[PDB]
RNA sequence: UAGCGGGCGUGGAUCCCUGGAUGUCCGAAUGGGGGAACCCGGCCGGCGGGAACGCCGGUCACCGCGCUUUUUGCGCGGGGGGAACCUGGGGAACUGAAACAUCUCAGUACCCAGAGGAGAGGAAAGAGAAAUCGACUCCCUGAGUAGCGGCGAGCGAAAGGGGACCAGCCUAAACCGUCCGGCUUGUCCGGGCGGGGUCGUGGGGCCCUCGGCAACCGAAUCCCCAGCCUAGCCGAAGCUGUUGGGAAGCAGCGCCAGAGAGGGUGAAAGCCCCGUAGGCGAAAGGUGGGGGGAUAGGUGAGGGUACCCGAGUACCCCGUGGUUCGUGGAGCCAUGGGGGAAUCUGGGCGGACCACCGCCUAAGGCUAAGUACUCCGGGUGACCGAUAGCGCACCAGUACCGUGAGGGAAA
RNA sequence: GCCGACCCGCGAGGGCGGCUGGAGGUAAGGGAAGUGCGAAUGCCGGCAUGAGUAACGAUAAAGAGGGUGAGAAUCCCUCUCGCCGUAAGCCCAAGGGUUCCUACGCAAUGGUCGUCAGCGUAGGGUUAGGCGGGACCUAAGGUGAAGCCGAAAGGCGUAGCCGAA
RNA sequence: GCCCGGCCAGAAGCGCAGGGUGGGAGGUAGGCAAAUCCGCCUCCCAAAAGCUCUGCGUGGUGGGGAAGCCCGUACGGGUGACAACCCCCCGAAGCCAGGGAGCCAAGAAAAGCCUCUAAGCACAACCUGCGGGAACCCGUACCGCAAACCGACACAGGUGGGCGGGUGCAAGAGCACUCAGGCGCGCGGGAGAACCCUCGCCAAGGAACUCUGCAAGUUGGCCCCGUAACUUCGGGAGAAGGGGUGCUCCCUGGGGUGAUGAGCUCCGGGGAGCCGCAGUGAACAGGCUCUGGCGACUGUUUACCAAAAACACAGCUCUCUGCGAACUCGUAAGAGGAGGUAUAGGGAGCGACGCUUGCCCGGUGCCGGAAGGUCAAGGGGAGGGGUGCAAGCCCCGAACCGAAGCCCCGGUGAACGGCGGCCGUAACUAUAACGGUCCUAAGGUAGCGAAAUUCCUUGUCGGGUAAGUUCCGACCUGCACGAAAAGCGUAACGACCGGAGCGCUGUCUCGGCGAGGGACCCGGUGAAAUUGAACUGGCCGUGAAGAUGCGGCCUACCCGUGGCAGGACGAAAAGACCCCGUGGAGCUUUACUGCAGCCUGGUGUUGGCUCUUGGUCGCGCCUGCGUAGGAUAGGUGGGAGCCUGUGAACCCCCGCCUCCGGGUGGGGGGGAGGCGCCGGUGAAAUACCACCCUGGCGCGGCUGGGGGCCUAACCCUCGGAUGGGGGGACAGCGCUUGGC
RNA sequence: CGCGGGGUGGAGCAGCCUGGUAGCUCGUCGGGCUCAUAACCCGAAGGUCGUCGGUUCAAAUCCGGCCCCCGCAACCA
């Protein structure tokens, strides 16, 4: 998948194969394929619980960024859901 | 739709239009189950002697959002369907290349998600050579041009010009006030609300000097009206003879015409009937900027300081998509992976790259009109006339065939 | 539309006359096309040939009297004969859906006939606290709060729930 | 005497037959303890009854109740009884039912039910009994082995469970006949031709038939006698080959029920007779033997032409897999493997069992191999280029460092596979144990052999027959056997294929007669493929080369009915063969190109500590052994003097390198020199100093490799975890690089 | 096409490093020992260390061009 602050979801873009020179010509053979998000779990505590971020490597920090204001944010009652949720 | 058998209507029925009422059961189907149209319940209330049974009325699905002191709840919303049109996420092959693999068919068929009477797009980090244009969309043209291409098959733009339409806006940030939480009292750390602000002649913030504004703009939001829609109404002018089963034909004389469209009437009718020309009409519902009113908004000039101007973003690299662009000298737009800034002496672009000269302000959002379609209503055809025309003129998506998806007549 | 021995044209056709038909037709001159059929094992429909031919669906088998009736080898009744009898009898389940019973009826259906029928028309008929099933239980399996996964559609799946010969 | 019938249900109670069950006391650390229940330990008692549950019988009482006759469409109503309603016997696979024994392959769940306690409650609630009251929804016709369901149809097909009587036969659900009940299959009537179907019989012969004894026939059940090779000792065996079987009377043995018996009933043994052609008098009802091949065996298969020698099989070997297993499906989550754990699981081959399974590792595969060679991104950056006045920006790019793979070095055959050619020789002839030579990775071993393999071929010899392209036995010039795509054997088994013999036969010589169902005639109903049109003959020619249709000649009144099948190049299917099309599809591989998959370097997720080591830049300090000349002078240059005060020539102890000669640098000290000399002389020359090269060491910056430890990401796990344990910066996953 | 390292006696090869060494092995000849044959031992003949130029006192050794071979990688309208 790619849910999370990350955005990113899975672009499907093909690869294609040549034989070449380029100094002398270049020619080819193609087809589809998929990739991926770098997504990774991302642990971490915020209020009571836990709390768990299936989230791209290239938006970790921002998780810790966003972990920052929820501090600041008076938030409480047991909702390991609700947290994520209000978590913006 | 006649028959048996009974009724109603000028105290104005049937009928037409508008609003309301009732609407078993299934179906998004929503109390629960389920082999759709069936079965079984919780809670509150009612009925039957009514505890046991049964019926009746109300209520009880799930998800999102906002509250709610949390709990339990309350409120707003969602769900499914729609002929084609629209956007998005995925996305073939036959075929063409007279084989075939790049390429083609094609981002087509189709699958999926979503939107609406439209959808999309849309206020330049634009175009590209004029120191020029000034959101977007749609038509003509430019143009089969530029170019792409096993430079094969084949694909194929844009600027500009002629037209349709015409509209422009709201935020984030600095900065000020407030509430809640935090510490190590600071124009402080975070969060919510309000004020402030919104741009390329670069703008804004905060300071100093002048109106300390009446004014002038003004809606895409409201409200009133015209108008239109969903029943209707008025509407000119001909008689005699004659043949005929039947006059509208034939013969004589006559009239109307803003009406000599058409249909019907036993045959061929301007004047027989319904109409036609031209006029009139709504208690009720829908529509309604075309006109009018109101509010929401909105606006000036210098000087100073260097506070702010959208981040894993720009930018570079790797892998790709889009474009006329098939790796090509390959920019531009987009982005899966990695490295990773600055806030206007800042950044992006004008086809590698560098200098010069110019253009534009990314990383937030909204916006009517011109455009597409035809389930539905009307009008019209050098359109068919029952083997035609929709598969169906008719009791047809039926009969019948198939486990099913599905096929599908005749009349 | 049917007919002609007639007229005109080289011909494709045109015209005339007679009969049928019963409500439309469209000169000259021009315009536009779903415009001409004998063959596509063409398409649809009708009707022929084979032909009064093959066949009438198990070689378990018939006969007679009486009755009904427009009509009887075929319907009813009686007697005689034959056939099945781990069935060719009797009772459940599934599937079928009024074929059940009563009366009236023979156009069609019945491979002949038909007065008969499983056929036509009308009327009636299916009664449960104890049978079966549900207001009980679980199986495979299905579904599925929670949870996990997937471009979308969706996949996996705990509790629960559904599911019986 | 014949014929008819001589029962059904039933609460309590009673009785017969079974099912289930230990009782009491104490202790308790388990049943995610809450328990007086359960479990576990201990003691005592009876060890059986008691208790509980079911079946069967009885049981107040209620129900039913035949033949025959009269009336009768149907259908019953009476008669018809006041009906009788009892005894014995056989006896289930059903009941008592959770009965019993043995066996291995080890045989659902949940609720009801009972018991225990929690919350809570105890004015309740729960249990037993009694009274009064309450008890909804759906199905319920009819068909249901078939005319009502599935097959387009009143279709000779298909469709799961139960009852399914009597008699006879070894027994039975078999076969024959028959109850109850049901039916005579929805066209008939005649005829008694050919021909076809189904059936019976046949003189003499008896496989001569034929590809084949195909088919048919023979035999059949039960009892007794009797029975070989071979064998894995189970078999072969129903071997083979024979005898008996009916009825009658007499004598007689055993079991069951009852009572030890009468009767009933089951199983027999002995003797004497009787009749027929024939006694399981009809119907179920093996023909037999020898000998090869293949496959061990039961089993499985091409629904609709193949049932086999094919598949499977128990068993043998190879190989993968240490568990989050390998492998399989899935994008993933996950699932299977397995709630299994190397005596387990996956893949492969061979295919009971017996005796066996030889040589070749050169190529291919797979396995091992810290070297080396090649190699991608990436690192590196000598050097080069574009542009600008410039600081810069941009680009190209060598050396060197980079993984799998490939090369290379080995191993490996129950891994793919392979397992020779020529010439000569033994006082007959023939042959060749022996030899020569060429090539190979190695040259086929045992055993088998004109074979399910043998082309020549009907090889040759023997056997069998009168006669044998088949069959068996044997030779071996094996076109073209051969050892787990196993080799050679093997008892038993086979709707397997080959050869023979006995018995018996219409298979035949060789046909005949008879029966029924059709064909034929009459009445009723009434198709089909096919069809250019037809007024459709023979011969000999002719013609696209095979004429009813052209020519010549011959022949032939018109129309049919029953038959035959030579022609109409008959009907049917736009040839399945062949070719063609720059057709199609399935399959193969060291065809091409790709994709999945897997391997792999870099990098993100990715962190802490420490040791070691390399590249490179910089700074410091060092090593450098040819003449003469005075040196045994790393390269070069200035340079007369100058340097030793940053205190001279120069004396003893330590570190390091080594060409063993010495260089050089650390701890205390001496005292003013060192070298130079055009002389001398070498390519160039000696003070000191400076830069520089060859390699080394120390310090620092950028940066790479390797080892160990750690935990906190991440993965696994643990009766809740904010956590403990395990792995661990690996793995997994994103992007990217090469390879298979 | 670029990159990498080789040429030395009759044959194979060290020495190249970093300058003062041409060696080894078999082969050929003589001799020693021997049934024979090798083994062993002694001695010996034989290389501008590819070519032409270059630094050097002195190289095959360091340098430049080139001849030829071997190998590496790439391309092939
Ligand atoms: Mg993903
Ligand atoms: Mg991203
Ligand atoms: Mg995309
Ligand atoms: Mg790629
Ligand atoms: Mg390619
Ligand atoms: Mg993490
Ligand atoms: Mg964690
Ligand atoms: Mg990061
Ligand atoms: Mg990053
Ligand atoms: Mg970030
Ligand atoms: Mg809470
Ligand atoms: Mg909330
Ligand atoms: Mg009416
Ligand atoms: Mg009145
Ligand atoms: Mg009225
Ligand atoms: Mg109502
Ligand atoms: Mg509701
Ligand atoms: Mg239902
Ligand atoms: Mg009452
Ligand atoms: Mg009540
Ligand atoms: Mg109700
Ligand atoms: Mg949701
Ligand atoms: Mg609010
Ligand atoms: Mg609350
Ligand atoms: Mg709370
Ligand atoms: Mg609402
Ligand atoms: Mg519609
Ligand atoms: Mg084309
Ligand atoms: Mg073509
Ligand atoms: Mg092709
Ligand atoms: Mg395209
Ligand atoms: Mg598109
Ligand atoms: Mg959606
Ligand atoms: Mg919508
Ligand atoms: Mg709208
Ligand atoms: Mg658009
Ligand atoms: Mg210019
Ligand atoms: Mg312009
Ligand atoms: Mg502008
Ligand atoms: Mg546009
Ligand atoms: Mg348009
Ligand atoms: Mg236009
Ligand atoms: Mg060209
Ligand atoms: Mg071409
Ligand atoms: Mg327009
Ligand atoms: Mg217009
Ligand atoms: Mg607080
Ligand atoms: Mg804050
Ligand atoms: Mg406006
Ligand atoms: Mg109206
Ligand atoms: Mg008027
Ligand atoms: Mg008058
Ligand atoms: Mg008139
Ligand atoms: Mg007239
Ligand atoms: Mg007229
Ligand atoms: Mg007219
Ligand atoms: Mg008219
Ligand atoms: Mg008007
Ligand atoms: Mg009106
Ligand atoms: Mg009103
Ligand atoms: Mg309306
Ligand atoms: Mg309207
Ligand atoms: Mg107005
Ligand atoms: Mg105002
Ligand atoms: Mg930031
Ligand atoms: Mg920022
Ligand atoms: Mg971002
Ligand atoms: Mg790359
Ligand atoms: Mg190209
Ligand atoms: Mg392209
Ligand atoms: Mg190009
Ligand atoms: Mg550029
Ligand atoms: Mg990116
Ligand atoms: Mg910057
Ligand atoms: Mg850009
Ligand atoms: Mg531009
Ligand atoms: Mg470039
Ligand atoms: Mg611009
Ligand atoms: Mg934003
Ligand atoms: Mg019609
Ligand atoms: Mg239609
Ligand atoms: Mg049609
Ligand atoms: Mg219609
Ligand atoms: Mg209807
Ligand atoms: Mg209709
Ligand atoms: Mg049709
Ligand atoms: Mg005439
Ligand atoms: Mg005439
Ligand atoms: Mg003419
Ligand atoms: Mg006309
Ligand atoms: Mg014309
Ligand atoms: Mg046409
Ligand atoms: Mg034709
Ligand atoms: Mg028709
Ligand atoms: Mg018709
Ligand atoms: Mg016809
Ligand atoms: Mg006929
Ligand atoms: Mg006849
Ligand atoms: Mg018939
Ligand atoms: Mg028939
Ligand atoms: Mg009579
Ligand atoms: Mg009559
Ligand atoms: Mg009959
Ligand atoms: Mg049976
Ligand atoms: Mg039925
Ligand atoms: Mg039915
Ligand atoms: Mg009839
Ligand atoms: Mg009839
Ligand atoms: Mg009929
Ligand atoms: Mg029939
Ligand atoms: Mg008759
Ligand atoms: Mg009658
Ligand atoms: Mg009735
Ligand atoms: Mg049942
Ligand atoms: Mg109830
Ligand atoms: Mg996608
Ligand atoms: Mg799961
Ligand atoms: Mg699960
Ligand atoms: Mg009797
Ligand atoms: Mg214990
Ligand atoms: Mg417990
Ligand atoms: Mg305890
Ligand atoms: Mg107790
Ligand atoms: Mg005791
Ligand atoms: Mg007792
Ligand atoms: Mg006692
Ligand atoms: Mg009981
Ligand atoms: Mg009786
Ligand atoms: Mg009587
Ligand atoms: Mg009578
Ligand atoms: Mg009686
Ligand atoms: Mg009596
Ligand atoms: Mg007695
Ligand atoms: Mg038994
Ligand atoms: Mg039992
Ligand atoms: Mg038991
Ligand atoms: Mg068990
Ligand atoms: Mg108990
Ligand atoms: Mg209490
Ligand atoms: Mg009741
Ligand atoms: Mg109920
Ligand atoms: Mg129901
Ligand atoms: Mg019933
Ligand atoms: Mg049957
Ligand atoms: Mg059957
Ligand atoms: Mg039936
Ligand atoms: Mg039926
Ligand atoms: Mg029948
Ligand atoms: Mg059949
Ligand atoms: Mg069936
Ligand atoms: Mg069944
Ligand atoms: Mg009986
Ligand atoms: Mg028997
Ligand atoms: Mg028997
Ligand atoms: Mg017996
Ligand atoms: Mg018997
Ligand atoms: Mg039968
Ligand atoms: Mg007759
Ligand atoms: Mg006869
Ligand atoms: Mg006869
Ligand atoms: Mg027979
Ligand atoms: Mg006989
Ligand atoms: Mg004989
Ligand atoms: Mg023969
Ligand atoms: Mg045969
Ligand atoms: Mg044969
Ligand atoms: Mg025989
Ligand atoms: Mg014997
Ligand atoms: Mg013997
Ligand atoms: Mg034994
Ligand atoms: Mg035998
Ligand atoms: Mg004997
Ligand atoms: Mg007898
Ligand atoms: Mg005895
Ligand atoms: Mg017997
Ligand atoms: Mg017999
Ligand atoms: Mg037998
Ligand atoms: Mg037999
Ligand atoms: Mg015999
Ligand atoms: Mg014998
Ligand atoms: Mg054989
Ligand atoms: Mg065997
Ligand atoms: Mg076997
Ligand atoms: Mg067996
Ligand atoms: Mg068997
Ligand atoms: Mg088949
Ligand atoms: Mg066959
Ligand atoms: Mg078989
Ligand atoms: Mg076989
Ligand atoms: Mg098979
Ligand atoms: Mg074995
Ligand atoms: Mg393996
Ligand atoms: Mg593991
Ligand atoms: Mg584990
Ligand atoms: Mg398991
Ligand atoms: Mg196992
Ligand atoms: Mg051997
Ligand atoms: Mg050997
Ligand atoms: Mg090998
Ligand atoms: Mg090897
Ligand atoms: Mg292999
Ligand atoms: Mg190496
Ligand atoms: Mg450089
Ligand atoms: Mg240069
Ligand atoms: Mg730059
Ligand atoms: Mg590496
Ligand atoms: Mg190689
Ligand atoms: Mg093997
Ligand atoms: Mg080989
Ligand atoms: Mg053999
Ligand atoms: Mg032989
Ligand atoms: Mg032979
Ligand atoms: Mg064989
Ligand atoms: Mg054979
Ligand atoms: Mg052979
Ligand atoms: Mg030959
Ligand atoms: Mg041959
Ligand atoms: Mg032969
Ligand atoms: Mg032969
Ligand atoms: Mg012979
Ligand atoms: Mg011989
Ligand atoms: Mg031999
Ligand atoms: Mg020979
Ligand atoms: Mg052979
Ligand atoms: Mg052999
Ligand atoms: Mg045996
Ligand atoms: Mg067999
Ligand atoms: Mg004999
Ligand atoms: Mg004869
Ligand atoms: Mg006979
Ligand atoms: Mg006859
Ligand atoms: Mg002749
Ligand atoms: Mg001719
Ligand atoms: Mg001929
Ligand atoms: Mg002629
Ligand atoms: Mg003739
Ligand atoms: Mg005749
Ligand atoms: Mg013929
Ligand atoms: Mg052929
Ligand atoms: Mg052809
Ligand atoms: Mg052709
Ligand atoms: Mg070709
Ligand atoms: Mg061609
Ligand atoms: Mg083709
Ligand atoms: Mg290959
Ligand atoms: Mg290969
Ligand atoms: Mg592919
Ligand atoms: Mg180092
Ligand atoms: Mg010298
Ligand atoms: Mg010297
Ligand atoms: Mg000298
Ligand atoms: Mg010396
Ligand atoms: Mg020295
Ligand atoms: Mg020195
Ligand atoms: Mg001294
Ligand atoms: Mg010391
Ligand atoms: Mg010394
Ligand atoms: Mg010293
Ligand atoms: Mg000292
Ligand atoms: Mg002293
Ligand atoms: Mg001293
Ligand atoms: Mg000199
Ligand atoms: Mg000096
Ligand atoms: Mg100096
Ligand atoms: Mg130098
Ligand atoms: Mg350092
Ligand atoms: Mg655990
Ligand atoms: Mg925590
Ligand atoms: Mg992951
Ligand atoms: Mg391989
Ligand atoms: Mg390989
Ligand atoms: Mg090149
Ligand atoms: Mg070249
Ligand atoms: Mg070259
Ligand atoms: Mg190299
Ligand atoms: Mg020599
Ligand atoms: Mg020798
Ligand atoms: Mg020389
Ligand atoms: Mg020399
Ligand atoms: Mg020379
Ligand atoms: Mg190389
Ligand atoms: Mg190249
Ligand atoms: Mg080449």
């Amino acid at each position: 998948s790619g849910k999370r602050p990350i955005v990113a979801n899975s672009i499907q873009r093909r690869g294609k194969a040549k034989r070449e020179g380029g100094v002398g010509k270049k020619t080819t053979g193609i087809s589809k394929r998929r990739q991926y998000p770098n997504l990774q779990k991302v642990r971490v505590r915020v209020a009571g619980q836990e709390i768990t971020f299936r989230v791209a490597a290239s938006h970790i920090p921002k998780v810790y960024e966003l972990v920052e204001r929820a501090k600041g944010l008076r938030l409480e009652g047991l909702s390991p859901k609700e947290i994520k949720k209000e978590l913006l």
